[PDB]
């Protein structure tokens, strides 16, 4: 399985993979171009890519969890299992920093050369803080001493945590995946960056943790520190960095000190560290916090806003209180609490899909009439998509005796009342429909209407029954037969 | 009353009800559908099932409360009292989740099918939590003890706590329920959102102040915890409790810690989680009240951008102070402060609504016209919804002599005058109207006029006019009279 | 002066009156309303009223700061110089409730009813309250004891306590000034509101100090209270309630505790009170911020986030890099980082205000040119308002040679260039026009035009012209002289 | 070089310059008006007077956070390093002040004019507070007490402390430099706005730690006073500021108390203060920070909220799960997660841009065609511009048999397919063109065409068509051969 490999190396046919670049044939062509260079090139959205960056990932949160702590809460950092640990990591990380040469970097379209374009843009951006971090510079460092020792001690901690620089690099991978996975699942954004912070400031907490305690390891444990003022020098290492992230976490969540308000100097200016980026953590959550809330109800939201504008207008043209009340109740059947431009919408679909939505809707309401029974049944759907959406409330003339109807009426929908003077009341239900009369006649229309219930009719005007009539010449023909 | 209840089972004709289905004939349908099954099948949307949630409502948030506070601050949990309340709140729950399988799942239309869909949905989804929350399994555990005794108690107190998990369900019966709320009464969905995170941040608090407590309950009061510490162990069990919720409250509003910070390692974890809890907390009810303050000032401010707009608009073009002013004052006068886009709200309403909000608009204007006293009520309603709203600042010329004027002027209000170089200066006020002459005569206008403070017209212009003719001759043919 | 009082009750002809009515006729129409009862009706929005309301304000306030502060940290309540000082307050709300019944009540049209509508809603709403907060109760109890001791003392304070009441009317007489401010002064509402809570934030502040103490009068100065405890019972007066107000204002802006946490039951609650009172008054003055926030960079932010849009859909077609910055070079030129809708602006205004803009803008360009010189001014007014703004980047080719001219030029400004084969280069500059040879000749451009810099044209199309000169045939006749 | 830097008194020719003027001509208009006054105005855009600004920040910003620390933890203020710090510092300020008055305003145009506008319009608004803040103060004061004496060492320390006026003035320069900078490189407003807010924070944060230690050194250290009370009187300066600091920002952050709750009133009162004014910044913070978020997400959020309204829609007409999965695949596919108004963009940008952008977009697609390749380019470009982009999902009939076409399509990509009865199936890919056939022959459509997979189309309707050969009747007659 040699050219397995390469295969993994170039980018795999996906749902993602479509929607970035198109076809399977624009795939292939990419792939093509990524096949310039063999062994030596890996393309950003391939799969074994993904693959190593998880692993990446997996690897790079426990060292950062795991490191500080180490440095800190450990004394013998000598010790087989610990040195063996970072070995591995740091071999994992210059693997990482190796595979970053190879690896081709997002613009426009993404660039796969390799000798400048992939060499020259990332020794230019972010190698140098990938090197320090990939490497043990502190082993580095005690080998160099070897071909004060308390002190040596003292400096190599530092040194070491110079590995927390591994931080950037997890950040640049996550905002990378976070970005893919959005072309691909339809992730809500908001979310996603709440939790990215939530993520942040934990670390943060955990590394002020370390920090808090750190010092005075790196100053020996002087008597007017937080360490030796509470008398737990010699307790267990647990309860200690269990302590340290409390105090750091009080700091974070503006709930208070340790023990006791700062003594010694340094110690009081790394608690006001603390307290900073503790301070603006909070300001930033909360800042996400109602982006998330403004998020989640936002249709309700803007419905709202919509109607105040209503109220808005009412107000202005200083409206009756029956008439208000007549409008709202219209709105709320009307709309039902929602809010969208429906025409805006129809727009933006394609041809068939509108199709579709209109034979869902209106298909069952005009077949039942037998007109449309023997029609054609693209003459049907053109008729439909004409067809324009109207509720009327009860108590309402929808259409009247010796008034021109300019258009008729299909009832999808709702209690109906014919008012007429010869033949009475006939009170009509959904599936019926009228103004079929005035249609080809262009006059005045006979008798009246009024609705019962509420209704939720399908208006059809007689220009528009014209301009669809103009594609069919037979079916006009058909239709003034009778 | 046998088939009484039956009745009740099914949904029942409301204005709820009406809104989500249609009319009382789609009711009635739906009825016929919930009919299939005779006392197994209970509708989601019925009055019995919403008074049922109602009732566990009732009992939900009192169980809520005094649970943990049973479990805590009373020793003997064995009790007569105590017991029998629990007892019934079993049976309660069990028959809640029994009706739970019965009643159907709202989706698209909502699923009455028993035998296949109710029951694998149900118990796929939410089953397992409503059924441990509903049985007693503490005392289950200790009857099968009956058929050391300290570390037996203290594990059947952790046990007993699982019938907190009936929370998820009450939140379920809320969400459910302010939908419906929100379809019925037209609520506001911020002041509802606050409102229940308002309930859950009290719950939250309670829960935490029980369990400060409680964890030094289970861990037998060690000497190095808060209850120990300030020597309150023997005291009253409501002050205990008390101070308890004073606790957990400090940590989620970010005021501090009780007596001391903690010392055992427990007390302080426990600490920690309170504070992320109540943090967290503080933080989504900022989000929400942030929220609700944007909703409430929404129309306002709306204006106010709109305006800043126009402002930008001037400063593009570098306009003088002189007629930035002018404009001004035009805006205030013409909106009065309001945003709304007339044009499109009254496409948004049917034509009946439109007609009535135009005669009480304009019926007063145009019937003191004596040219529209004796033609018909259509010509006159087709006429005032043709008319165009319109504003003139004082000094502002809106016909001029020799100009052509292409539309007419009904003057609704304000004070105006008559500019004539022959017979002076007759001012007009509110009913008078002009450019009448200038109608059929498609030339140019005589005499000039100018606004004398500020006015609001009623423009008809002569195309317009021309339209509306064009459905009525007769009409034209007298007006061509005089 | 008897008359004169009438006059003031009568509602007066000021900025404000005339944009809530009309003109002065309409104002005058209210005024013969008010008139139908003598001395018995006062209009909500005269002057008086204004006047009464704003003393009341300076009274209130004051009483509100005031008399808390009394009942705790005075224990002689019986001295002169403060009785005199309530009963005159009393006297004063008390005057206030009865104009109250006057006065009339907004709504629609304003009831000046008296006998019914005024006393009846009055009475319905807020009537109980009011007379409560008016009368001073806790002295009627006095009296009546008078026609242990310190048991009734301390009754009685409570009672007084009752006179805090008239903060919901002082509530209410802000809400309906700050509406009346909005129609006259223009205010930014954001910064209102925030104004107000932070006021209201002040008051709860005070109020909670009074209280911290207030209850430990109540109860004697038990030996477990925050006053005993530190020592601070027989200290001067104003230390003490600066104490209380600390310990009420940490609370509120989730500093901490005073001296130490509470040990007292009756102490943590009211500590716990405060908490919660601080906590949520503190969130929503977050909040408020936020909207103020949003609302002081709101413009700005709009052209952003329209930016944004244009960035999409660059980034959906997939554009080079050049092509990109060549837009937002464009957009930065075109639009100088601001937002509006310029038609939809000119649509919103009157025709004359429309004119003068387009007269500020364009009479310099086109006047400059000889062709209107000589023409009629209605004629050139026509022709501006057509006219339609338009930018060009440098290298770019505005007209073309033996491309057909669709439109003409009057270059406003800017630094244009002459392509021509036979004549060589002509370079034009700001006043400079062209594509005038190509209006009424209706064929084929000759020579090439290329923006040597960035550009303003003021484009004029064929169409449009024919259009203007359709209204004006001899202006059209003149034309086709040369 | 004297006319050098009268060069450099006038505005330069910048990117900024011509944004704010428009070309090099208008420029130097500007600056001939300029030059009437000669070495006694300088203009407000220049590249000195910038130049001069940056260096007053520069001080500025030293200065304040010098100052109140050398007034406080500083005894001997009348040592030589100081004393010549301040006086040259003072100086500096003078001539800042001197400047201000030859400098000119912004407004509309800018004000040029020395005698009456220049000297009257800062004169009556911000001179008094900046001729106190340049001025030496105390400095006068002594020499006027040479020409108790702890008392007036006290005394002169406020007078000193009169010298933070001088912020105001550099808050100025920042706003008038942020905006010149907007309106050259394109900041984020938002971004810019917390920057701000930050740093006043740290310097208001600075001024309460000096202001705490500062009272009690003016109240010569007292026996209940923070300072006093942790016997850090005699230490050295360094640790107490920082002390006096960590107490200022506690109450910023919200956190806590220093060592203790105050004793005596005026430190009480002060904490009071700070905090008030912590808590007031930490609000407005966090609503900078909320604004910045919005920001960030804004154009994701907005796709978002549009998205919902078509569930919205969706919802209210009650469509099939199958049909929503639909139409959530064609929006995924049609817009890309992303939201832009195509047409809206287009009518934004000018001609030239919108025929580059067809180019990228389309010139590769249709000069593939062959009909295309020997016609003229305008045509083409005129043809291109027409073309309307659509997307179809795969088993969708783009093209039916028997059907009238209206339209022709273009592939510029996906993978459709050719459903003909006699001629089996020619499955077409990328750069295919169909509906040629049905152009000119104005019937019925004969074969088929299915998507296989997805497909972006350019659609081309046959009046559009017609309407474009309207200006090239040659091309037409060419296009009628075949």
């Amino acid at each position: 399985m040699q050219r397995q490999f390469t295969s993994m190396l170039q980018p795999g046919v996906n749902k993602f993979s479509l929607r970035m670049f198109g076809s399977q044939k624009a795939v292939e062509k990419e792939q093509e171009r990524v096949k310039t260079a063999g062994f030596w090139i890996i393309h950003p959205y391939s799969d074994f890519r993904f693959y190593w960056d998880l692993i990446m990932l997996i690897m790079m949160v426990g060292n950062l969890v795991i490191i500080p702590v180490g440095i800190t809460f450990f004394t013998e950092q000598t010790t087989t299992p610990w040195i063996i640990f970072n070995v591995a990591s740091d071999t994992v990380f210059l693997l990482d920093l190796i595979m970053n040469f190879r690896t081709g970097t997002v613009n426009s379209s993404e660039i796969i050369l390799d000798p400048k374009v992939i060499k020259m843009n990332y020794l230019k951006s972010w190698f140098v803080v990938d090197f320090i971090s990939s490497i043990p510079v502190d082993y580095i460092f005690l080998i160099v001493e070897k071909g004060r020792a308390l002190r040596i001690v003292r400096f190599t901690k530092i040194l070491s945590l110079l590995r927390l620089l591994r931080l950037s690099r997890l950040i640049r991978y996550i905002h990378q995946w976070e970005e893919i996975f959005h072309m691909t699942y339809d992730l809500a954004s908001a979310v996603v960056r709440i939790f990215n912070l939530i993520g942040m400031m934990l670390l943060l907490c955990h590394w002020d943790g370390c920090l808090q305690f750190l010092v005075p390891l790196l100053q020996d444990f002087p008597p007017d520190c937080w360490v030796s003022l509470n008398e737990m020098v010699n307790d267990s290492w647990g309860k200690q960095y269990s302590y340290a992230l409390f105090k750091a976490m009080s700091h974070m969540l503006c709930i208070g000190y340790g023990a006791q308000a700062p003594v010694s100097m340094s110690d009081l200016w790394i608690t006001m560290l603390s307290m900073i980026v503790g301070a603006t953590c909070y300001a930033m959550f909360v800042g996400h916090a109602t982006a998330l809330i403004q998020s989640l109800d936002s249709s309700r939201r803007q419905y709202q806003e919509k109607y105040k504008q209503v109220e808005q207008y009412m107000s202005f043209h200083k409206l009756p209180a029956d008439m208000r009340q007549k409008i709202h109740d219209y709105y709320e059947h009307r709309y039902q609490g929602k809010i969208f431009d429906e025409e805006n919408i129809l727009n933006e679909l394609n041809d068939p899909l509108r199709e579709e939505i209109v034979n869902f809707n209106c298909r069952k309401l005009v077949a039942t009439m037998p007109l449309f029974a023997n029609a054609d049944p693209n003459f049907v759907t053109a008729m439909l998509s004409k067809l324009r959406f109207e509720v009327f409330q009860p108590g309402d003339y929808i259409i009247r005796e010796g008034a021109v109807g300019k258009k008729m009426y299909f009832i999808q929908h709702g209690v109906a009342g014919v008012i007429t003077k010869s033949s009475k009341e006939m009170k009509l239900t959904d599936g019926s429909y009228f103004g079929e009369i005035c249609l080809l006649t262009k006059g005045r229309r006979t008798a009246s209407v009024r609705a019962d219930t509420y209704c939720r009719l399908y208006s059809l005007s007689v220009d528009n029954f014209n301009e669809v009539l103009e594609e069919y010449p037979m079916m006009r023909r058909a239709f003034e037969t009778v």
